[PDB]
């Protein structure tokens, strides 16, 4: 038994288990635009995706991750409100079960479709492990998703779900390039908060960019193909598998762009 996104153990559930669900600096949270403050100390972001090198993709029963090979530097992102280097170790999607819902940041209050996350550690750190044990441990690259045209560069993923329904399933995905999923502009938001799955651990650099990415209503329906539960195990939808927005506290978001 454990947490997931159900009513009976989902994110009103998840602090009896992991306390700091209730801390200081949690993700995700509202983006107000009239309040962030552009800081044109920011530097524009460094995303060096060319050499990244996709490995699998795995169902781990609440989302699907596509993981990277990340024992040298290969796929970083630098720059930004960043001190150093992170390399990517992998990404993954949260996703609604309607269009109006699924995203775990929002805009004034807005939800989108979806929201996709590019998980990267501070290379000081030596691996991933130890690294979330830091407050500056972490980055992660968060870039909505609405509904309207599709993606190209997200069909390879969407394809392959089927091969990895179920919690637990994994699949080959070599040479995906993680760079089709980028929206134009690089503009984004930046705060300091948490993982928004247990262990919720305060050690991310939240950067949030401002342009959603489009992906068709078909890609998106075969997101919501997917499963939370194991093979042999009663069907349930992985759909809504999104933390809510928490309290700001004692934080300031900060945008790159005026
Ligand atoms: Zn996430």
């Amino acid at each position: 038994h454990h947490w997931g996104y159900g009513k009976h153990n989902g994110p009103e559930h998840w602090h009896k288990d992991f306390p700091i669900a209730k801390g200081e600096r949690q993700s995700p949270v509202d983006i107000d635009t009239h309040t962030a403050k552009y800081d044109p100390s920011l530097k524009p972001l460094s995303v060096s995706y060319d050499q990244a090198t996709s490995l699998r993709i795995l169902n781990n029963g609440h989302a699907f991750n596509v993981e990277f090979d990340d024992s040298q530097d290969k796929a970083v992102l630098k720059g930004g409100p960043l001190d150093g280097t992170y390399r990517l170790i992998q990404f993954h999607f949260h996703w609604g079960s309607l269009d109006g819902q699924g995203s775990e940041h929002t805009v004034d209050k807005k939800k989108y479709a979806a929201e996709l996350h590019l998980v990267h550690w501070n290379t000081k750190y030596g691996d991933f492990g130890k690294a979330v044990q830091q407050p500056d441990g972490l980055a992660v690259l968060g870039i909505f998703l609405k509904v309207g045209s599709a993606k190209p560069g997200l069909q390879k993923v969407v394809d392959v779900l089927d091969s990895i329904k179920t919690k637990g399933k994994s699949a080959d995905f070599t040479n995906f390039d993680p760079r089709g999923l980028l929206p134009e502009s690089l503009d984004y938001w930046t705060y300091p908060g948490s993982l928004t799955t247990p262990p919720l651990l305060e050690c991310v650099t939240w950067i949030v960019l401002k342009e959603p990415i489009s992906v068709s209503s078909e890609q998106v329906l075969k997101f919501r193909k997917l499963n939370f539960n194991g093979e042999g195990e009663p069907e349930e939808l992985m759909v809504d598998n999104w933390r809510p927005a928490q309290p700001l506290k004692n934080r300031q978001i900060k945008a790159s762009f005026k």
